[PDB]
């Protein structure tokens, strides 16, 4: 059936494979069989992944202490700490996830029955499209990163170095992927597993935004179903019972949104802060020159993908607010004689109450917030180009 | 009759002559005969104009690559890309324009009948005044640009160059209007058509704002008619039927505004971003010195015209919001016994719902927004004068 | 009687003596005898004062052109242009002032009758206190300016100049009050009248804010009377007629506020822009050193007086909003059985409608606006100290 | 019983011992026996403490005049002036405190009776936890400050000075605690009392925020009791009398909040300004280097404690707003047939009226305000790092 759990679990399982949101029974179609247990195989795999990412973080910290902590090299520590924070926040989210899934299944039951109808693109297809787009873009970004790494390595070896170095996979690992073998003894297995850990770190960084997108789409699906139900009575006379049902379903959707926001406030805050910091860093670094054209294509692809992913997360989150507001226009056109207390309550609720995901209530994810964030980014970049100027 | 189509089509036809909003039957007084067809003479003329503007853009890009992309010379690429984006956005707007015109004619029918009355300046005269002012100011700006070009050319030739150059139209085209003849062979016909293309580019840049102004005036006309209808019952006892009619007409006007905003969101966003960028650029360039007094007059006229055009676009767009709010003051004075549910609904709708054009819902074009934009411009200029300081 | 005209005309007459708001019959106690006529003795005196101030402005412009227009010496042109703009705006305000006074007298009639009561400080005493404080502070500022001028002159003559200059009033006028005698022939009468013109310019600069303060106090007086009337029924059962009367009086006060705001939008905008510019200029200049202690005391007194006058104008204007909001708290405590449609309308009106003076609707003069302006001033000063740093 | 006075007086007495909020009978359990009398032993002790702090302030001012007032050394004058302002504001607060305590006891009486119930952590335990955490953190900060002082003294004496100085308590007082013995003759009693005065100054600086936290917790306690009472009727049919009682209690709580805000506006403004200034100063100073690791730990502990204390004050104040808003979600789920005028009034009151502490109405202490303050701090730091850059 068209349920959020059945539409989200195919990618929740892949995140479990990348050790995110440790749970048992996440592959089962029954939403009541998923539970969080500290003694589980997914718990052990995510514990191993956390240990590996922490080893990466300590190696980066040691390297930066040896070299010197600046505003440029600190981005590695920020990225690794953000991955660790994502791991911890996802552990807590998986702890809270049984109740979240249960309430999501309970409140979404009436939305699978008439007069609500499935749109041209059901929740499964929407989540699949969003997740496939995000996964493909992240895989392409990592592919261009690796390709640029190998190519910069080869052009750094074949000329501009007077040779004196046999091109090998070992030297690749010890040079491009240094600062980790200084603490650990070298081994091809060790190097390949470090590669897998870095890939999983990038995948977790992308999956934070992917999970936010999927949750926002799941909420906007039901909100759009409610909006379509309201629209389907545009030129027809509506009884008080229909308005009572619409108001009750809207109230239940608001309750579910509040519960999901309380559960995901930490994840939303972490994702927003991380995305803002990395967008500012990349916009600061946009003006420098790169040694090879492949580096230019990779860097511009990465910057465009990061900006687009942040904007798409914000727009998908604001889709909830826009969908809740869209019913107001149709409700404002209700005929005079078919106007009752229920319609007044519903209109007051949509007009006055803000209905959107929030970063621990500090801000509400809306299109207004996206425009304000864009302006703040512009101002921060204008200020930081003063710092950037003496370098060039 | 006093219709928006009959008041806007004289300038829509001129934009068609400058290859903007490609449509057929735009000169006919019947709003139902205008349609968008990809195989049409206006489509061919706008395709030629797009090809010419793209040739201009590629020539500018090649010249800037040869010289070097900085923050100063990039304004040419921004202008040409904005012209291209205006062409594309106007193509999509003309695609959506049949439905927009149809709904505009349908909802505005009751506003040509009593108790609504034509003001001292009908929609035709208002649109004519706005369009004539904009066209005359743009023609004057281009006239002073050309006059400053010829004069700077002559004073650059007659002294400060030791002659060694015969004053000719060919050298004018190859020197002031360079960077295009490097890719294309020289020809007087080629030079004159490039001149016409540049003039059309400037006219399109101005006509984006002109079209926004005309649409805003068309909406504010009906909103002011509604406001006057509300005012005409200040000290008279009003039945529920009159309030029902006023609320229904206000709701229909809000529907039309929402439809027009959905159609014109791309145009509004492009115009706002372009105007903000060019205003910031000109305010950054205001402090430098110019070689001749005619250059000073031309530059100050251009800066004043750009600032005034942006402010006038924003004020004309905010006129919709102000006109919708103006009826609240009269409605708040409704007598106690003649207060019903319809008046309460109408007051709640005007007070709570924001009624204005939006840039894809990211911001609402209001006087508050104009003041905020002025403050943002002041802050951006204060930051960018740090960059400007080392030059002088 | 306690009327705004009878409480404001003693200072309106003094402004007439300083050639501000040209009117006839402004000294008469009848509000219907004041009218604006272009052929009048006050019109002639204000025309002479405008000619003199324009002569001052042209002399300053010529001096700055001879020396060089910078960001430091431009403050004189800004001050003189602000005085000229104040003259023109006050001419238009006096043109509109007959209707403003008539409507003010008409709507304020019920406020001089029960159940409204005169507070411990009537409107006459409040306006007198505000005007006397402003006039005394401005006279003290001018007195310290003149004292610092004479003292800096004497210490510049008696030492640090090797004498070679006989101390005289003529040399004072030609040195401290230069840039005006370069265009006009010297004469003791000419010098003394230029002194009087400068004093009148300073008095007009202060009287703009003084007039805004007086208007704000006049409106807040009636709003506080309404608030006290609402408060006087805290623990008593209120009939619908009393609430009808309160709502009607509040609506009439809102109408009067809207009319006064429409009349005084230009004055409010000019005063706010001028005060912001001068506050920013003085906060930029606060860090430099002064040659003598008397100069330090004068400059700090001037800066403190300017900041306090701007803050007091903003607070007096926001007193209208605070007074309108203060009745909401008492109305929210109305007993359940004595709650009717009138109370609901009144509460909705005060809660939703903003009730304050506006700068042509671009912003509303509230305490929130004062805090935002303080933050904007802090940001602007932080940015401009970058410009100020290389000087020291 | 669970009363605010009985839960706050144990720490009010300690503040009295540190000479804050001078009152008599503050240790008595009866809220009506506390009164402010200018002729009292606590008045004499706080007068002595004010004289001592003023002596400290004058000594700091003399030292800075001898050395030179910069943006770095001025922090001592800011701290001492903030302590003096805290003393004066707390004197006025103790003057107003009889009425505040009386109204707090009067309005909180119904909250100690059914259907209101004591939560798992009563007001006494909440206030005790908050005050103990603040006192322990401040004592730890002072302990690390003193430890860093002694250690920096010893390492400055034992090496890097070529000895030539016998390590003694007298030299400690004359070197680390200089600028005060230049005006006063040296004495071990004088030095130890100056130490006690500095400790009391730090304790007053922390107790301003502590008192704000305690007041915010006291208000949020009753607001959370009201929210729980509203929640306890989620799936039960509610009569009009229960809603009348809930609305009346909410109105009384709003009245108490308004009274407390009027009494504590000066304290809130002073605390917010002081915290903002010191947070900006510390974030500006975060990038410099420190001579010893103990200095690093002390400075980072102080910065983290200051940031956390400011954030916790703001969050505790915003807890009132969040608690008032939390009842809206439950009230929005009231069944259709059990919806009456009282519920509509209550929902309108919570939705439209902002319910939070304010800094003299210039701003409202909410989570939105905390996020805005964080953004403002980020912007100010970005601007001020321009000033900080030439030092390093």
């Amino acid at each position: 059936l068209d349920l959020f759990h059945r539409a989200v679990f195919p990618f929740m399982f892949l995140a479990q494979c990348v050790a995110i949101m440790p749970l048992v029974g996440i592959r089962e179609s029954n939403p009541r069989r998923v539970r969080f247990a500290y003694k589980s195989i997914p718990m052990f795999v995510t514990l191993i992944f956390m240990i590996a990412t922490s080893i990466l973080f300590l190696s980066m910290f040691t390297h930066l202490l040896k070299i010197g902590i600046t505003a440029k090299n600190f981005v590695g520590l920020v990225f690794f700490g953000c991955v660790l924070s994502a791991y911890v926040v996802f552990i807590r989210l998986a702890k809270k996830w049984p109740a979240v899934v249960r309430i999501w299944t309970r409140t979404e039951i009436p939305f699978t029955k008439p007069p609500y109808e499935i749109p041209k693109r059901n929740l499964s297809r929407r989540v699949q499209l969003a997740a496939l787009a995000i996964i493909g873009l992240s895989l392409g970004e990592h592919a261009l990163y690796q390709v640029s790494a190998i190519l910069s390595y080869t052009r750094r070896i074949q000329m501009c170095a007077n040779i004196t170095t046999v091109p090998s996979f070992n030297n690749y690992m010890q040079t491009n992927y240094d600062y980790v073998f200084q603490l650990l003894p070298y081994s091809p297995i060790i190097a390949v597993l470090i590669l897998l850990i870095n890939g999983a770190c990038t995948f977790v960084w992308n999956y934070m935004d992917l999970f936010i997108m999927m949750i926002s789409k799941g909420l906007s699906y039901r909100f759009e179903q409610i909006t379509t139900r309201i629209r389907k009575l545009e030129h027809e006379e509506v009884c008080e019972s229909v308005f009572i049902q619409i108001r009750e379903h809207y109230v239940k959707m608001c309750e579910l949104l509040e519960f999901v926001d309380s559960a995901m406030s930490s994840l939303i805050l972490l994702s927003c802060v991380n995305n803002l910091y990395f967008v500012c860093y990349q916009l600061l670094n946009v003006f420098n020159k790169l040694r090879w054209p492949i580096n230019y294509i990779y860097f511009w692809y990465s910057l465009l993908y990061l900006i687009g992913r942040t904007a798409f997360v914000f727009l998908t989150a604001a889709d909830i607010n826009e969908e809740s507001k869209r019913g107001l226009g149709v409700l404002r056109r209700v005929s005079s004689r078919s106007w009752c207390v229920e319609v007044e309550r519903l209109i007051f609720q949509m007009t006055t109450q803000t209905v959107a995901l929030s970063g621990k209530k500090f801000y509400f994810l809306t299109r207004r917030l996206l425009f304000g964030m864009a302006g703040t980014i512009v101002t921060y970049e204008l200020v930081l180009l003063q710092f950037d100027e003496p370098n060039r």
